[PDB]
């Protein structure tokens, strides 16, 4: 049976065995070197339209936890920036560390943050997510760093339900969550063409990584670390360090929306 | 639920809705125009090594029937011709018509044959079939036309078990079958880069189409037409005309191994 994770035997260094695209030309995440990621004046402002977002459920999938949204209409969309057309929010999730000093997938001048939020969107041109993931312009992932600091009020609804989804396969109803409460005030960003950061590592993502982190409390992120990778009745494996390290940039350009 | 077939609503003209590669650059089958499919003196002879082929089962999958082989070792392999490396036989199946005058997928100067046999092989470089289908050179399909004429003795073992797999999902044990009994005397061929001829229509196939048809009797092909596309208990839909028509060659070259 096929399995993957973040452990010694099944972790990122081994993903290439079952998923040879892991050594591909457009893999994510990457380190963002601010000396070489140049301002591009042709980049437009990002348009985030989340005012009508409709969350449905929250699920522990054994790798992270996803908050899933109704993506049957343009209720929560990303437009503008480097994108053509309309990208619908389907889910968000996080990657995080075992310690406050690590957890993010993207890094900025090699700096790691405590966690990283991924808001995952698919291009409506392709009809559904399953077709979109097969296209180079299929997905747009908005990535937001989490820096340990003040508590984030808009995260607390998430933190408060995590005890109900401790183990793999558990889910809960999760309505009326406002994803606007997870955004920073500035939407200045970096963008590059990349991939899913988990198997199957498909190269279908326009990455949009925000410059400004959001602040999370030490206690809020500690709650994330109480989750389990494993199923109920299996040996405890705490859900920590579920991040893939920076991959080679290869021929790619990272463009900045800001000076 | 996702479905496809050969009917009015779900047939080849509609496959593009769920499988947009249907309109791609390397789709199969094609018409082989013998005035433009030029002899290539750099093409090697085809090496067919089926003396140790180990058949396992025969299955009605609701689209055709497959004879499946044990592909754990190099027991039945295709080498040479246009191929680099070793391609293991995994299964064979046929496409056929409702009438003797149609049924083949490839055509030769627009001529249709009563049926076409596909012997499906995967490139061992890629580890298993599931990874091979993700690569442009992942599969090699040896295609053999069936012309109505004398009975083919080597086909009779197949014909004799079809009553046991009439409907979708039925299978039977099917051991010691000799696929050499389905080959013509000459291995002269045409070759071109193409696709699966059924959804998901992946562009992963080196096609090797033999010049010389095999015969089959009018009664043998009539037996194929008694199979059902449908499952047990569903309305009868006879398994006939399970062929995709010729697709545009676009800028591809069809090379002949013979003058
Ligand atoms: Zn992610
Ligand atoms: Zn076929």
């Amino acid at each position: 049976s096929h399995h993957w994770g973040y452990g010694k035997h099944n972790g990122p260094e081994h993903w290439h065995k079952d998923f040879p695209i892991a050594k591909g030309e457009r893999q994510s995440p990457v380190d963002i070197d601010t000396h070489t990621a140049k301002y591009d004046p042709s980049l437009k402002p990002l348009s985030v339209s989340y005012d009508q977002a409709t969350s449905l459920r929250i699920l522990n999938n054994g790798h992270a936890f996803n908050v899933e949204f109704d993506d049957s209409q343009d209720k929560a969309v990303l437009k503008g920036g480097p994108l053509d057309g309309t990208y619908r929010l389907i889910q968000f999730h996080f990657h995080w560390g075992s310690l406050d000093g690590q957890g993010s997938e993207h890094t900025v001048d090699k700096k790691k943050y405590a966690a990283e939020l991924h808001l995952v969107h698919w291009n409506t041109k392709y009809g559904d997510f399953g077709k979109a993931v097969q296209q180079p312009d299929g997905l747009a992932v908005l990535g937001i760093f989490l820096k340990v600091g003040s508590a984030k009020p808009g995260l607390q609804k998430v933190v408060d339900v995590l005890d109900s989804i401790k183990t793999k396969g558990k889910s809960a109803d999760f309505t009326n969550f406002d994803p606007r409460g997870l955004l920073p005030e500035s939407l200045d960003y970096w963008t590059y063409p990349g991939s899913l950061t988990t198997p199957p590592l498909l190269e279908c993502v326009t990455w949009i990584v925000l410059k400004e982190p959001i602040s999370v409390s030490s206690e809020q992120v500690l709650k994330f670390r109480k989750l389990n990778f494993n199923g109920e009745g299996e040996p405890e494996e705490l859900m920590v360090d579920n991040w893939r390290p920076a991959q080679p940039l290869k021929n790619r350009q990272i463009k900045a929306s800001f000076k």
